[PDB]
C-alpha cells in the first residue's frame, strides 16, 4: 500500500535507530540517509493510519505559493501551525506588556493554568494580527520562511528572484533539463536565522509525460512532521504537473537525519498496529492553471478514510 | 563487495532506464532518485572494476579545499581535468590569435588533424597559465566552481563565507547538529553561470564516534563521472573525520538524474563482465590535522589492484 514506506521508516528507527541527546525532551533515535518513494498514480499519500489535516496542508502550501510570509493569511484560514514563531518575536519584544514567559511551550505543558494565560495572550496576538495592519507588518511577517526562499530569493544586488516560477517556466520549455531545482538553503542567512530550512531543496524530473519530484530534507520529526511533509510535497507535485499539463510520476522523499523523539515512542508503536486503507484521490480545478493563484476551493481530496488522530 | 552499488546502478539504468534526447551524442538513458551506500570501514570505494586515477582525485579535492579556482594549481600537479572550461574562456576571447574553433571537443573527435592543432593550442595555453601571472589571473581562474562555493561563498554585503570551514568547527563543537550542510547551489548565479554545480549539496552526520556524509548530486554521468565522484566524497569524508578525530561511517550517494550516454552502452556492458577485487585502504598523515593545508604526500592509497581503464 501507498503509505507503507512511511511505516517502514518508523519501524526501522524503532529497531535500528541510534540514540542521541538534544532538547525538547531527553533526546532522539535517528537514522541517516533514508529514502521513501510514492507512486502518485496509485493515489494520494495522505496517511490513512493516522488522520492528517489536509486543510492545514493546503493552506500552508498556497501561502508558500503566493510568496507570502505573513501569518495573517494562515489565520484567515484557521491555520495556526506557524503562530508560535510569530508569537515568539512579539513576546520577546519591547512593545509587549502582559504576563511574561521566558520559555512558553515548555512551561505550557507543565502548568494547567499558565497554559491558560498563554492561550489568551496568543488569542489576542492572533486577533491584533488579523485586524491591525501595522501590527501585522511588524509581527505577522516571519521573514525568511519558504514563501520567500521559493519565490523571492534575496540577491547580492538587493534584487529578488522567483526560483519556483522560473523552474516552472523551464519545465514547460525544457522538460528534460537536469537543472529543475529549487533550494531553500541560503548559506548567508542560515547561521543567524531562527529556522534553517528542514526542506532543504527539491528537484523535478520529467519522463514519458510524467512529473516526479525529489525532496532532500536535512532533518525530519518522523512522528509529527513527516506525515504533513509527505502530503505538502505530493500536493506540490500534483499542482506543478497540472500547470504544466503533465501526469504525475513519483514523489521521492530523501532524508538526512530522520528522528523519533524519545517520548513519542509509544505513540508510533500504536500506529504500527493499524492497517493502511485505500488511499484518497486528489481533484484539481480542471479549468484553472496558474497554481500561484489557486485557492482552497480549487483543490479537493476524495475518499479519505483515516484512523483517528494520535494527540501526542 | 564495497563497489557493488555502483555496478547495480549501471545495470539498473541498462535494464530500466528511460530514454531522453539532449546533446554530446544522441541522448541518454536515465533514472531519478537512486541512492548508493558505502560503509567506509570496509575499505576505500575506489572502483576495482575499472582503473580510476586517484592522483587526479586527490589533487582536485585539495584544490577545492584551498578555496582555489585557478587551474594553475592543477597544472602543477599534472591534472588537466578542468582545462577545457578555462581554455574555452580564452578561445572565445578577443585576446586570442590562432586557428579558430567555434566548437572544439565535438570537432576534436572527428578530425585526426584538427585534434593536432587543438592539442597544440591547449598545450600553449597550459604553459602561459603556468608561467605568466597576469594571463593566469585572467584565464586560469574558473570563478564560480567548488573551491569558491565551499570556502568563499559570496554574500549580499559583498563579503565572503567559508561554509566548509564553519561546518568543520560545528562538527567539533556540535557533532549532533542536523545542520552540518555545505551547499554549492546559488540561486543567484545558477541561471547565468557556465556550470551549475552537479554536486549540489552535502551533509555530515555523527553517531558513535563515526562520521558519515551524504551527497545530493542533481545530475550524474554514470560511466565517466560517478566513479571519480564517489572517490572524491569518500576521501572528503575521511579527511574531515581525521581533522575532527572521528572514525568514518558511511558515504551515501544520492542522485537526482543519473544517466548513461547512448554511446557509452557497450563500454559499461564490458565493465559489468568484471569481478570486484578487495578494496584499497586509505592512509592519512597521522600527525597532521588541518586538511585545508594537506598536500599530495599526506594522503596514501594502499593495495589498489584495478582492472584496466576503459578508454571510452
Ligand atoms: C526549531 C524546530 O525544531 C522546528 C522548526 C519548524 C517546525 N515546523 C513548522 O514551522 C511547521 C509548520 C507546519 C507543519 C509542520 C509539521 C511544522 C514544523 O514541524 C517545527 C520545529
Ligand atoms: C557541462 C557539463 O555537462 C559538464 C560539467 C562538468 C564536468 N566535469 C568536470 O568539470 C570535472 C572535473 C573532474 C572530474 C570529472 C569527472 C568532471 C566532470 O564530469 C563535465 C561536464
Ligand atoms: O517542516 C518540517 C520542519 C521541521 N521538522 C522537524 C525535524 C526536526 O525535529 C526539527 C528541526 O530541528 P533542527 O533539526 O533544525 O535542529 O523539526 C519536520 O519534520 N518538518
Ligand atoms: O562532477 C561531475 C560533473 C558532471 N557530471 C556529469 C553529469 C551530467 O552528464 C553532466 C552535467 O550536465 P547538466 O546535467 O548540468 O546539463 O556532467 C558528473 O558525473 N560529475
Amino acid at each position: 500500500m501507498l503509505e507503507q514506506p512511511y511505516l517502514d521508516l518508523a519501524k526501522k528507527v524503532l529497531d535500528e535507530g541510534h540514540f542521541k541527546p538534544d532538547r525538547t525532551h531527553t533526546g532522539t533515535y535517528s537514522i541517516f540517509g533514508h529514502q521513501m518513494r510514492f507512486d502518485l498514480s496509485k493515489g494520494f499519500p495522505l496517511l490513512t493510519t493516522k488522520k492528517v489535516p489536509f486543510g492545514l496542508i493546503k493552506s500552508e502550501l498556497l501561502w508558500f505559493l503566493h510568496g507570502d510570509t505573513n501569518i495573517r493569511f494562515l489565520l484567515q484560514h484557521r491555520n495556526h501551525i506557524w503562530d508560535e514563531w510569530a508569537f515568539e518575536k512579539w513576546v520577546k519584544s519591547d512593545e509587549y506588556h502582559g504576563p511574561d514567559m521566558t520559555d512558553f511551550g515548555h512551561r505550557s505543558q507543565k502548568d494547567p493554568e499558565f497554559a491558560a494565560v498563554y492561550h489568551e495572550e496568543m488569542a489576542k496576538f492572533d486577533d491584533r494580527v488579523l485586524h491591525d495592519d501595522a501590527f501585522a507588518a511588524k509581527y505577522g511577517d516571519l521573514g525568511l520562511v519558504y514563501g520567500s526562499q521559493w519565490r523571492a530569493w534575496h540577491t547580492s544586488k538587493g534584487d529578488t528572484i522567483d526560483q519556483l516560477g522560473d523552474v516552472i517556466e523551464q519545465i514547460k520549455t525544457h522538460p528534460y533539463s537536469r537543472r529543475l531545482i529549487v533550494s531553500a538553503w541560503n548559506p548567508e542567512d542560515v547561521p543567524t536565522m531562527a529556522l534553517p530550512p528542514c526542506h532543504t531543496l527539491y528537484q523535478f524530473y520529467v519522463n514519458d509525460g510524467k512529473l516526479s519530484l525529489q525532496l532532500y530534507q536535512r532533518s525530519a520529526d518522523i512522528f509529527l512532521g513527516v506525515p504533513f511533509n509527505i502530503a505538502s510535497y505530493a500536493l506540490l507535485t500534483h499542482l506543478v504537473a497540472h500547470e504544466c499539463g503533465l501526469e504525475v510520476g513519483e514523489f521521492i522523499h530523501t532524508f538526512g537525519d530522520a528522528h523519533l523523539y524519545v517520548n513519542h515512542l509509544d505513540q508510533i508503536k500504536e500506529q504500527l498496529s493499524r492497517t493502511p486503507r485505500p488511499a484518497p484521490t486528489l481533484q484539481l480545478n480542471p479549468d484553472k492553471h496558474d497554481i500561484f493563484d489557486f485557492d482552497m476551493k480549487d483543490i479537493k481530496l476524495l475518499n479519505y478514510d483515516p484512523y483517528p488522530a494520535i494527540k501526542a
